[PDB]
RNA sequence: ACUGAAACUGUAGUAGAACCAAUCGGGGUCGUCAAUA
């Protein structure tokens, strides 16, 4: 068998930049994260850590509740995350481009 | 004198912390000008 899933939830919507955003990539702070197409994107690793980071502050660092959602490589009962966070291409609106602060 | 079979290199990890695009500056005011014959 696979991992036993009772219900799979597809959880979708539009995240809007309420301030500007910078997610950095390898290649001073003028390199923004780009996917393989060279489009600016949010890496799912960076979005997951934002979401996981918030829940960690919410749950007073109750590690068990966090690892029950986000997974754990160490605990023999846990392993893979039950949240999947996909990569998301950023749609910069028309007549706009990356700015430099 | 007879091919082993079957097995996801995966699992967890926010490219980030810090840094004022800033410092100085009255939109002001008076003596000529020209070189020959």
């Amino acid at each position: 068998m696979a991992r036993k899933v009772t219900t799979r939830w597809k959880i979708t919507g539009t995240l809007i930049a309420e301030t500007p955003l910078h997610i950095g990539g390898v290649g001073t702070d003028l390199a923004l994260a780009v996917n393989g197409a060279g489009e600016y994107y949010v890496p799912g690793t960076s979005l997951a850590g934002a979401l996981r980071g918030w829940m960690t502050q919410l749950l007073n660092n109750d590690e068990s509740q966090i690892k029950d959602l986000w997974g754990d490589h160490l605990d023999a009962k846990r392993g893979a995350s039950f949240v999947i966070v996909d990569d998301a291409v950023i749609h910069i609106p028309n007549n706009a481009d990356v700015e430099i602060r």
